[PDB]
């Protein structure tokens, strides 16, 4: 190289000078080469690739032409230059090549250039990775010569001054040229921006930004999110896995098959051979990232002996910071991408076995399918799946911390020595705690779940039946019966609560505790050991480092040993066998529609045959009826028909397609027109003829929505009767060619059955043609069919028509959120790891004033210690840093051989002591945060159910009770669980992060400066991420629960599914319903990596300042103070991301505490006690009166009852009568005072009911309920919920009320249990019970109510009588319509639309003629 250049290569001289450079012959060689080798040597395959996949070229834009213009200036810049240097110098000048050879090869390049970018023009991505990196490489080689050229002339020489201009201008050129080849160049596809995206974008991602934009503004739905690519669309995911998934199983199957004589381990392979390449890449990305993890201690080891002497050159420090910024960059954009990709893998993965078990679920042999159970299945998808898409969202780590800690190992002893190993083991002692504690916190909270699961069912039943309760005045009682349960679980909750405030600890206070004994013991061991500032802070950045794997580890391990019985689970689901199809023969038999050639076939698999030789055959357009009795083989012939089962000797033949009118009735989810079409083009002349055929019009009138109404789980559920009509018209309609009947006139009445048979199906209907098989148990139709069929035991007995059979004289005539990892957030690792398994367990089971109410149910006076504490020990972490500073100052003064005894122990003794108070300022903190919180779930809901318990009727009638409950199980978990966490670590981050900066600026003053812009940008960049987060959250959840009911619903409904040969549009349908919930997912998956490249980069930023703002004051600075201020900010990029997400969860979670707060708000009503107290024995006579009682049920609506003046006889028998809406039932809810008086009063013994209290007048009335309710519990609750009486009066009253026979010969006597309602119980003593409850209380005014209207005849009368028995020396006000039964009551009142008509004897109403002899004119009793 000396003879091709002229100057030396490399001499120290250049160097080692306070003004140093490298010279133009070193810049003018290899760093003119790296360029242009990257360019050239990879140049070819990126003109390969273009080549096989060249397609139409795209229109020319502005910029193609800017690009190649700039490039053209390049050519002819160099060609000139090029001639210049040439006609300089010919004769008898040796001219070195060096300016021959680095002109030509520009000129030669610049070429390549152009046409590479042509080439572009003819793929997706107009600006690839190979350019812009060329460019980044051309620049970063180029600004060395920059740097020398420009010296040198500043310097004076005037020698060369085209070149420069030249170079000048080129590097000019360059810099465009960069510019220019960022910007996207869209085509503006609607699919999505991600596949047309220059390098820049797409490694920045500052093209999701649009949504972030679009969502800010307005809130933004479905229409708006931009679709998935065609690489992760669920149809082209299923074929690619299908592929080795059935080139795989096979092999398993016939290994299995060789040996041994159920597969073991396909699934695992058939995924890594899937996506293997993924892989690889991921694999390859976090290899270069674990390498930046160690880079920078070594940067800041050179920054403190940089800072710790005086004779250095500036250059030095500031090429470090350079360095220190560039190496963070870099990491940073690696990481993330590497994180896209995992994450995305795990994606398609969910997605690819999710799709293929619902595939299989509609082809599986009826064994297997019949061996599990409708909601296990449904279950496995929604949880197996998701497990395995933890478990490959972080793999990688395995690998990835095995090789960082020992690298970090490695690093530690170069730096110190053995002592290390002591900081390792009390680092690695607390894992085996961690464990005795977790497996305490499960135990408790078991028993936890199962006492909240025993408390909310009491819940459900009060709230739905709140009137009787009302009623009969027994609010009080449930108030301490649940009060209860809410102390037994509050105790377990504070146990638990304070178990957890101990884990927090140990994981809080572990750095400080490795730092004072490595350094101790490093110290202490030996006389000879000097402790340095860049030993002592590179240790601890190490130490920092090495923190978080030893800490991973642990819980990657439990993970993959679910995972691991996870997929053995899906294994045997998938790889299930096939129900075998060989025995039905679909021929064109055309003599025949059917065939039997002596079948027999096996529900087991080889059980006794169900249906045994069988043999019978039906022409086309023949209704033939198979009869037998109950369990003959009906059915179980028809689904052989099917083949539903397994064959065992014969064949059948089938000509045309197939029709299934069920047994029990299967009804989808939507309108009752989408369950008749079921997939079928919509007509007008059919529709109409099959429903009112199936004589579904009247009823359909009825309906609230009419033909638009929704049914199934979620809607109206229909009665056998309807549910029936719509499964034969959806039969009837589909117009098929064989129909298989089975029982369809069964629910409905005689009218709509024999409408039905001779409108539908027989010899004059719908049907005329089609062959029919009807399976009946009514012998009405028998006359009208063309052959009859007997079975028996399997068998056929007889076969023939009706006529031959009844001449056969024999049988017949008897017949006849947002976490994706616990690698993102690494400091919250154990929460996270909790959320998920109490979710998973879960599923199986299945203005700012808020925050000051929540503060005040807390307390303010422990709030405020609280805040001290935390605040205090900050000020004890700034302090210890200080002391080790000063410690480490303190070795340049001493040296190897002057070392006191004295200044070693007081160095170290109060390191220790400032540990000690930080451990313990921690500890009281977070001890009272723990009890500060138990008592705000207590007063929270306390307060929040004497309040809701309170309210007056119509806020019980406008609210669904499902969200009234929904308050007191789900928000009350949430305010005392999660919440707590959340609370306790936003501050501890918050604290950190403003420690940190505390020490940067007391060390340089200056940096105050830099604060204030950060804070503005970090604010702003935080409500964005926000404002469109929280929005993709819930749509997640709005578009996951259809796939699973969609599932729930096949499966329930497989048969029905299967004999209509409708399988590709529920296969479709489940396809669009996947790829509805991929594209959501993703949408927030990017956004996550978006906040971090600009939080990251935000971080960075403020260190690169810090170590800057060092260099030039480092005059005045010393080793140790770069050291404390870089060693901490070091990490305080990473701790903005914690923060902004954890804020963004606290934000989310605080919706809890302000719908329970609506609640206990609520209006009340009148008090229940005032101080007007009734005369002992108020209702001493039963004398009522009205005056013109007017009233209305809501503000909003009119008065219903109007103008009402009636007198009310002691010891009289009163009977109301009246038309519909007329307000009878309003009179009882008056007496009660359960609505108001908006007019008029209601007077009982000479006393207003207004004046009495509430609870003081219902006590003394009685009134049978109109829908007897029991509630659970025993026998003793339901009669007397107040103990008040004594068994013995209790057992009188079984006897008045003919029940002391059940009850006494009971399991028990009065402490028998009752199921839900007394389900436990049949409804002949449920009606007769409620009778006998309001028997013991004997008060002396009963309000009567029509209730005996389900009550068996013998019963009705017995309990009729019983009032007349036993009601003698009272009054009796009855609301009823069995006019018949309203004969012995002294008066009569009628009401029309809310005004009393008549009042007078029964026998004056009918001698005299008038509405109320018309009626019973109508009615027809006398
Ligand atoms: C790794 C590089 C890229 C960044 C780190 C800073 C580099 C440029 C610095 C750090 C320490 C420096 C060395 C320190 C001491 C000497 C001895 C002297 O007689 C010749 C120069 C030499 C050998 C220096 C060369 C430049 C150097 C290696
Ligand atoms: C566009 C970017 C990449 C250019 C980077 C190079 C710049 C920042 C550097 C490289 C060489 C530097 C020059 C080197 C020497 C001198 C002479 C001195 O008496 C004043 C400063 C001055 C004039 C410097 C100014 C800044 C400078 C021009
Ligand atoms: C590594 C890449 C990314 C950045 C390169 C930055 C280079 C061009 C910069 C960084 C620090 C700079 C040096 C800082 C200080 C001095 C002392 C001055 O009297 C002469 C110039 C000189 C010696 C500069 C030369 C150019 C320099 C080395
Ligand atoms: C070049 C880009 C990429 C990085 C930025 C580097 C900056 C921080 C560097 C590059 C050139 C440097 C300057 C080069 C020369 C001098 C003259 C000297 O008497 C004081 C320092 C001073 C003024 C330097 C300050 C720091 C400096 C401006
Ligand atoms: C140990 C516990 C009790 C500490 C309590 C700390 C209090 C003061 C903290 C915890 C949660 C915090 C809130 C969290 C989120 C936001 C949203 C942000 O846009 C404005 C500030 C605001 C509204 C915070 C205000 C201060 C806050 C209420």
């Amino acid at each position: 190289l000396e003879k091709f250049c002229n100057s030396t290569f490399w001499n120290s001289s250049f160097l080692d000078s306070p003004e140093a450079d490298l010279p133009l012959c070193f810049e003018q060689t290899v760093l003119v080469w790296i360029p242009l080798g990257y360019l050239w040597l990879l140049a070819p395959w990126q003109l390969l690739h273009v080549y096989k996949s060249r397609t139409k070229r795209s229109s020319t834009t502005k910029l193609y032409l800017a690009k190649q213009v700039f490039v053209g200036f390049l050519l002819i810049l160099a060609a000139i230059e090029l001639a210049l240097v040439l006609t300089e110098d010919s004769g008898q000048a040796t001219v070195p090549a060096v300016r021959y050879t680095n002109p030509s090869l520009y000129l030669g390049t610049w070429l390549l250039v152009l046409l590479i970018q042509y080439s572009r023009q003819w793929c997706v991505q107009k600006n690839s990775w190979f350019l812009s990196l060329f460019w980044i490489l051309s620049i970063l080689c180029g600004t060395f010569q920059f740097q020398t050229l420009i010296r040198t002339l500043l310097q004076g020489d005037n020698s060369n001054l085209a070149y420069s201009c030249l170079f000048f201008i080129s590097y000019g050129f360059q810099i465009l040229i960069l510019i220019f080849s960022a910007f996207s160049e869209n085509n503006e596809s609607s699919n999505n921006p991600s596949s047309i995206a220059s390098f820049l974008s797409s490694i920045t991602y500052s093209w999701y930004d649009s949504i972030i934009l679009k969502g800010y503004k307005r809130p933004l739905t479905l229409e708006d999110v931009w679709e998935v690519d065609e690489e992760m669309k669920t149809k082209t995911l299923v074929s690619k896995f299908e592929t080795h998934m059935k080139r795989e199983l096979q092999k398993a199957r016939r290994a299995l098959q060789r040996r041994q004589e159920v597969p073991k381990s396909w699934l695992m392979k058939a995924l890594f051979k899937t996506f293997y390449m993924v892989l690889l890449k991921s694999f390859l990305l976090k290899l270069v990232n674990d390498i930046f993890t160690f880079v920078s201690p070594q940067l800041l080891k050179l920054l403190i002996s940089f800072a710790s002497d005086r004779d250095t050159y500036l250059w030095i420090g500031y090429l470090c910071a350079i360095l220190l910024f560039t190496a963070a960059l870099i990491q940073s954009f690696c990481l993330q991408c590497y994180f896209q990709l995992c994450f995305k893998l795990g994606v398609k993965v969910r997605t690819a076995i999710m799709a293929s078990v619902y595939k299989k679920a509609l082809t599986l042999s009826n064994l297997a399918r019949k061996e599990y159970t409708v909601g296990e299945t449904v279950n496995l998808m929604s949880v197996d799946a998701q497990k395995l898409m933890d478990v490959t969202n972080f793999m990688h780590m395995l690998w990835s911390s095995v090789l960082q800690i020992v690298l970090s190992i490695f690093f530690l002893w170069r730096e110190l020595g053995p002592s290390v190993l002591a900081g390792v083991g009390v680092m690695v002692l607390v894992i085996p705690i961690n464990a005795i504690l977790s497996t305490k916190s499960k135990t408790i909270q078991v028993k936890n779940m199962k006492n909240k699961d025993k408390r909310l069912k009491i819940m459900n039943e009060i709230l739905s039946g709140i009137k009787i309760l009302k009623y009969f005045a027994w609010e009080p009682s449930f108030r301490d019966q649940v009060q209860n349960l809410r102390k037994k679980e509050l105790k377990n909750l504070l146990a638990f609560s304070q178990l957890q405030c101990v884990v927090i600890f140990v994981f809080q206070l572990t750095p400080v505790l490795v730092s004072v004994v490595t350094f101790s013991v490093y110290v202490l061991v030996d006389s000879n050991n000097i402790l340095d500032a860049q030993k002592a802070f590179t240790s601890i950045t190490l130490f920092n480092i090495l923190r978080f794997p030893l800490s991973m580890l642990p819980m990657m391990i439990s993970s993959m040993l679910q995972a691991s019985v996870s997929t053995e689970r899906l294994e045997k689901y998938l790889g299930g066998d096939d129900l075998d199809t060989s025995a039905i023969r679909h021929d064109c038999n055309f003599d025949k529609a059917m065939q039997f050639s002596e079948a027999s076939f096996t529900w087991e698999h080889d059980s006794e045959a169900t249906v045994r030789d069988v043999n019978l055959d039906i022409m086309a357009g023949q209704l033939v009826a198979v009869i037998g009795p109950v369990g003959s083989g009906k059915s179980s012939l028809i689904s052989a028909m099917l083949g539903e089962m397994e064959n065992v000797h014969g064949h059948i033949t089938i000509k045309g397609t197939t029709a299934y009118v069920p047994q029990q009735s299967w009804i989808q989810n939507g309108t009752i027109k989408d369950n008749i079409l079921f997939g079928t083009e919509f007509n007008e002349k059919r529709y109409q003829q099959v429903l009112e055929a199936c004589a579904l019009l009247p009823d359909l009138e009825m309906l609230p929505g009419g033909d638009l109404a929704e049914i199934g789980e979620k809607g109206i559920n229909l009665s056998g009767g309807q549910k029936q009509r719509i499964s034969l018209a959806r039969a009837t309609y589909q117009n098929l060619d064989i129909y298989l009947l089975d029982d369809p006139l069964s629910a409905v009445d005689a009218h709509v059955g024999k409408h039905i048979f001779n409108k539908v199906l027989g010899p004059n209907g719908l049907l005329k043609g089609k062959t029919r098989l009807l399976v009946t148990h009514s012998m009405h139709f028998l006359p009208q069919v063309d052959e009859i069929v007997v079975l028996g035991n399997g068998t056929i007995v007889e076969k023939g028509s009706y006529s031959a059979l009844l001449a056969k004289k024999g049988e017949f005539a008897k017949n006849l959120g947002l976490i994706s990892s616990v690698e993102e957030i690494p400091e919250d690792a154990a929460s996270i790891t909790m959320r998920r398994e109490n979710s998973f367990r879960r599923t199986l089971s299945r203005k700012f004033s808020i925050y000051l109410e929540y503060l005040q149910a807390i307390g303010l006076f422990s709030i405020f210690f609280i805040i001290l504490a935390f605040v205090m020990n900050s000020v004890a972490f700034i302090g210890s840093n200080l002391w080790l500073s000063a410690w480490t100052s303190d070795s340049k003064i001493f040296n190897s051989t002057d070392y006191p005894a004295s200044q070693r122990d007081m160095r170290v003794g109060v390191y220790g002591a400032l540990g000690l108070a930080q451990g313990i300022f921690v500890f009281i903190a977070h001890f009272w945060s723990a009890f500060g919180f138990v008592h705000a779930s207590n007063i929270l809901h306390k307060q929040l159910l004497n309040n809701i318990l309170r309210a007056p009727m119509r806020f019980f009638d406008t609210t669904p009770t499902g969200r009234i409950v929904n308050r007191f199980a789900g928000d009350i978990s949430t305010v005392d669980d999660t919440l707590p966490q959340s609370l306790r670590s936003w501050i501890t981050c918050f604290l950190g992060i403003i420690s940190t900066l505390v020490m940067i600026c007391m060390a340089t003053p200056v940096f105050t400066i830099i604060v204030i812009p950060l804070g503005i940008i970090y604010v702003s960049v935080q409500m964005f991420y926000v404002s469109t987060s929280r929005q993709l959250r819930r749509l997640d959840s709005v578009t996951r629960s259809p796939i699973y009911s969609h599932f729930s619903e096949t499966v329930s409904g497989l048969p029905v599914i299967r004999a209509f040969e409708h399988q590709q549009r529920f296969l479709k349908h489940n396809e669009v319903r996947i790829d509805t919930n991929q594209k959501c997912v993703f949408s927030w998956i990017t956004s996550n990596r978006w906040l971090a490249i600009r939080l990251e980069l935000v971080g960075n930023l403020t260190v690169f300042f810090s170590a800057l703002m060092m260099v030039i004051y480092r005059d005045t600075l010393s080793g140790d103070t770069v050291g404390f201020v870089l060693s901490n900010a070091l990490n305080i990029t990473q701790t903005l991301n914690w923060l902004v997400r954890m804020t963004s969860e606290i934000e989310t979670n605080i919706v809890a505490v302000e719908r329970i707060t609506e609640y206990t708000k609520v209006e009340n009503e009148a008090p229940w006690v005032t101080d007007k107290r009734p005369p002992p024995d108020w209702p001493s006579k039963g004398k009522i009166q009205f005056n013109n009682y007017q009233v209305r049920y809501r503000p909003e609506l009119d008065l219903v009852l109007r103008g009402i003046t009636c007198d009310i006889g002691s010891m009289e028998k009163i009977g109301v009568v009246g038309r519909t809406g007329a307000g009878k039932s309003s009179l009882t809810n008056c007496l009660f005072r359960i609505l108001e008086a908006a007019g008029g009063q209601i007077i009982i013994d000479g006393v207003d009911i207004a004046s009495i209290g509430l609870h003081d007048l219902r006590e003394k009335l009685t009134i049978i309920p109109q829908d007897p309710i029991l509630f659970s519990g025993s026998l003793r609750m339901n009669l007397d919920p107040f103990n008040n009486y004594s068994d013995e009066e209790i057992w009188k009253a079984l006897e008045l009320a003919h029940l002391k026979s059940f009850v006494a010969s009971l399991q028990l006597g009065l402490s028998h249990e009752v199921t839900e309602a007394g389900g436990n119980l049949s409804i002949g003593q449920r009606q007769l019970l409620c009778l006998g409850r309001a028997l013991l209380r004997k008060s002396k005014i009963l309000v009567l109510d029509e209730a005996t209207a389900a009550v068996d005849l013998e019963t009705d009368n017995l309990i009729q009588t019983t009032i007349q028995n036993e009601f003698a020396h009272c009054t009796v006000i009855t609301i009823a319509h069995r006019l018949h039964t309203i004969m012995d009551s002294d008066k009569v009142m009628v009401l029309d639309n809310g005004k009393i008509i008549e009042c007078g004897s029964p026998e004056e109403l009918l001698q005299i003629p008038g509405p109320f002899y018309f009626m019973a004119k109508e009615a027809g009793i006398e």
